[PDB]
């Protein structure tokens, strides 16, 4: 690579256990720079190297930082199309820095709109094969999440936070909410709110049946840490 | 344009009164030629004229035809059709060939991935209130039709048919069907079922509540005529 960059953490919280799930990395320049300002750096001829390069990272800061819970990580869209031996640098980064493979979630984003599902499907399968975690990271945002359902399921599904929004005095979003968390159980899949901002939003989540929550009512994301969480969902 | 084309229609069919609710409007050569044949002549420069084109030759048409139930006209990705309020064309069409702006229905696909709903929107709630019916094309494909139905409803929200192709065989499909068709009578929007292939597909689809629906099982579109629908449906 031409260029160095760290990760920042974010927490997701289970409200039911009030314990922590695990965290998201999320990549950040050296001296705290955006996220984007690193990512707009990728092209054609990096985005492997720096794909490889986010997982190990993340592992490894993860390991420092004593992590034991999930670690998240974010997938570059358009996958590394043969999943068999670009996938050995996170099995060696997860053997060397001991972090259980199950421990480790990636969180995929489509790249342009499927076509074709089977190569992402493929990808999922045959991480969920290995021992990985697997969620959908946008759905109701972006590209049609209810394509990639249904035909393949991931362990977690996150909801964009466009979805949750002011959900307590939304009727259409409560309504698509109510529906899509009834679909989420038919198909045994386990829900996570993005992006929640206060109170109100995680009480009615909660009251809707949603345990895993993000967002920045718990904790914004720590540069090179692991933020501790708002007490004020464990009171109330 | 440097080019010409023609209309073909498809008929939507009301599979519990067994009469046609309308036609799709689609796209075709002079000689029959493919849709994509045509489209892929349209450029930057043409988008406008294109559009308008399909518009008033489809009115035309259906007019000449004697269509007197819904004429439905997929409106073209609008993320260059930003200023709109160029529809006096479209008004003019209908006033000329006596056909009720409330029997013409725009069906909407995005052009991009919708960061920014306000603009796709605007253009929803402005052609509803001059009384025309609208569409969200492609739920279930493409772009995400949740993010969509979040922030406004059309009339109608048409279901792609990967979401439905053999339905009545596949668990998962059944139950994102099952709960997305209670989302939508939530939303008070009327559900429509596209591409339907088999009786099986119909008759799976008629059971859990959908009355509208289009497919080959009923008629593939029909050069410069509007097609009958399949016999056996009505009886079997
Ligand atoms: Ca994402
Ligand atoms: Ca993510
Ligand atoms: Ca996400
Ligand atoms: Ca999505
Ligand atoms: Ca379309
Ligand atoms: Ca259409
Ligand atoms: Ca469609
Ligand atoms: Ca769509």
């Amino acid at each position: 690579l031409d260029f160095d960059f760290t990760m920042a953490f974010q927490p997701i919280v289970n409200c039911r256990t009030k314990e922590i799930f695990g965290y998201e990395a999320l990549v950040r320049g050296l001296n705290n720079e955006s996220a984007y300002s690193v990512i707009s750096r990728v092209n054609e001829d990096n985005r492997y190297l720096f794909d490889q390069m986010c997982r190990v990272k993340a592992i490894a800061l993860a390991a420092k930082l004593g992590l034991t819970s999930k670690l998240s990580i974010n997938f570059l869209p358009n996958a590394i199309y043969v999943p068999e031996r670009c996938i050995r640098t996170t099995l060696e980064a997860a053997k060397r820095y001991q972090f259980p493979i199950e421990n480790i979630m990636f969180e995929f984003t489509e790249a342009e709109r499927v076509e074709d599902v089977n190569h992402i499907k493929r990808i999922v399968e045959y991480y969920k094969s290995l021992g990985f975690q697997t969620a959908i990271d946008d759905f109701g945002s972006g590209y049609s999440g209810l394509n990639l359902l249904a035909d393949f399921q991931t362990n977690i599904v996150k909801v964009d936070m466009g979805l949750i929004r002011n959900i307590h005095a939304d009727q259409v979003r409560q309504s698509i909410m109510k529906n899509c968390l009834k679909l989420f159980s038919d198909l045994n899949i386990q829900p996570l709110a993005e992006g929640v901002e206060s109170h109100a939003e995680f009480a009615w989540l909660k009251a809707a049946g949603v345990e895993l929550m993000q967002g920045y009512y718990f904790a914004k994301p720590g540069f090179e840490s692991l933020p501790s969480v708002n007490p004020e969902f464990s009171e109330a």
